[PDB]
């Protein structure tokens, strides 16, 4: 039995990886990462420039997820891309640096610098068009001609396969008129949905106040909150982009989860707030869990039910 | 304390009601509620001529909540108008229509018929642009222009007050650019947020099947979901919108998310999938426990706290 995925020319272990964000930010993260069980890892959303962040409290657990507000820290592109030259081992498993420019003027400096790097280690980029806590910043992915903009000029000035991360869509007209951009992009060679459900507000009763400082409370929202949205998201792109692959992010605390992102048509399968919560070690059990749910409908490999979801 | 609601003229004894859909398709249906303990009650969504709807199976419950893709199953606009003016119980309580036109010209035909039963009866109008389980039809809330075009030609044909339900936003850009559409038409005087997060996917993994047959499985999710989405469109458009009243709906169970709807600036406080499932007993519990909530917190009116959500 093999949870092994042949994708972008690699051999990934098993088809788990962070979420971007989660367990990424900082040198000691991308250690504790590369020496987890999980078939990858991608580094935090970078920017040209270092960034703080947003003001504490921007974190809070729920129940049912995680809502946030983190806006962007990171350590600055200069970081990642010294990572992703010098100090990732490439024999444990392959690197994604997510990038997530503030302008389309920014995205390009930043992927230019990658280009040399994707050319010697294998690097790979995941374009987020969906950053939903950057304040007077709006999501990219729901203006469909400022997101072709985006895809154009990475595509000029990258000039190799990568890959986006898209906010969550909600309607039909508006994954037609997604799939329509995307696939006008023939380096655009995978498709993670989804980030966060953007904007929410969690506010608790007993002193009637938000639980995060930014944006009056207002956070994306992750784990148990999005499955439906991110199976949805994932289906909707498989089908639609045939020519590209689709990863899941979304709801995924168990091998079950990640069971039903590989039939939906995920071909790896990102891991937010349950990492966040648990740590680095749920990737060996997620690898169990997907093993022991195999094992019991006689799969050998994912290749037997990824994308296999019936419809009645 | 006092639960009492004042809007437009009339008195509501609770601010609780059935979310459009739930309870209200049929005679029977209507009925329950007007006897229930709930302080209004909407009628289905309806159309100029009647509707089957979408195959079975068509609804699911689900732990967190429910998805569905009903398909605006409905007795036809003459049946609610006929309800309106000659069956309802205006002793017991104010009663809410929803009109769900497929197409601008099938609303206008629609909103014409009320306009007499409004003037002697006292019916309100609750005109849905966010019906998201019709094939073929976009939701007309996530298209501005479309939205306006809406308004301005049932503000026209109906020329009395009326209020919309609304599709969930997800990005503080769509807040600011569906307020812009609202604040234009000042005969909107309520805004109901939200309806169901659309097209959403659930797939059962012992079958590897789709749980409802309509559009390969995508359908609206309520419940749990969808509460944290719910207060900040809530709280989103009680800001924006100060000229108007805003509703809740969206993930209410308790009297505790009640509270949180009306401290985010609900007036009215829509109930679906609890509903579906508790039947129309939960609003005497919804009204015990909101009483509960004031009566510790000494807030002896719902205009004592409605909109006064702390920031940090
Ligand atoms: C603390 C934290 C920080 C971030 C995020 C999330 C969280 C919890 N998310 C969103 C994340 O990648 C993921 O899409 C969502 O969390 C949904 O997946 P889960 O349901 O949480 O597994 C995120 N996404 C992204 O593309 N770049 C980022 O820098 C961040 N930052
Ligand atoms: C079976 C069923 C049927 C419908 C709905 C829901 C359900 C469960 N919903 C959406 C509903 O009004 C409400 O906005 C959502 O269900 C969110 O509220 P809850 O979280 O379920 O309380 C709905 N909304 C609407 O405006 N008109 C309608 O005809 C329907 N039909
Ligand atoms: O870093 S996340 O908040 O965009
Ligand atoms: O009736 S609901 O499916 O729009």
């Amino acid at each position: 039995m093999s949870l092994k995925v042949n994708i972008l020319g690699h051999e990934f272990s098993n088809p788990f990886m962070n979420a971007a964000g989660v367990l990424c930010t900082t040198e000691e993260d991308l250690r504790r990462m590369t020496e987890s069980e999980s078939g990858s890892l991608i580094g935090k959303s970078c920017t040209l420039a270092p960034r703080t962040g947003n003001p504490e409290p921007r974190y809070f657990g729920l129940p049912l997820g995680s809502i946030n507000s983190m806006g962007l820290p990171n350590l600055g592109v200069d970081f990642y891309l010294s990572y992703a030259a010098q100090t990732h081992d490439y024999s444990r498993k392959p690197l994604f640096l997510s990038m997530s420019g503030l302008s389309v003027e920014e995205s390009v400096e930043m992927v230019k610098k990658l280009v040399p790097i994707t050319k010697e280690k294998g690097t790979i980029l995941e374009l987020n068009l969906s950053a939903p806590n950057v304040p007077g910043k709006p999501q990219v992915g729901y203006d469909f001609d400022t997101t072709r903009t985006y895809l154009q000029k990475v595509s000029e000035a990258y000039g190799l396969p990568f890959g986006v991360k898209m906010p969550p869509y909600f309607d039909i007209a508006h994954f037609d008129m997604a799939a329509a951009v995307l696939n006008d992009f023939p380096l655009v060679k995978f498709i993670t949905c989804v980030n966060s459900i953007g904007n929410g507000l969690v506010i608790d009763p007993a002193n009637e106040t938000v639980v995060i400082k930014p944006k009056q409370g207002f956070g994306g929202l992750g784990g148990k909150y999005v499955l439906p949205t991110a199976l949805a998201n994932v289906n909707a792109f498989f089908r639609r982009c045939p020519d590209k692959l689709v990863f899941g992010c979304g709801g995924v605390y168990s091998g079950e989860e990640a069971f039903l992102h590989i039939l939906a048509g995920a071909s790896m399968v990102q891991v937010g707030t349950a990492l966040h919560d648990e740590g680095p070690i749920i990737f060996a059990r997620l690898n169990k869990e997907l093993q022991e749910i195999m094992t019991n409908k006689g799969y050998k490999t994912l290749d037997e039910f990824r994308g296999r979801v019936k419809t009645m």
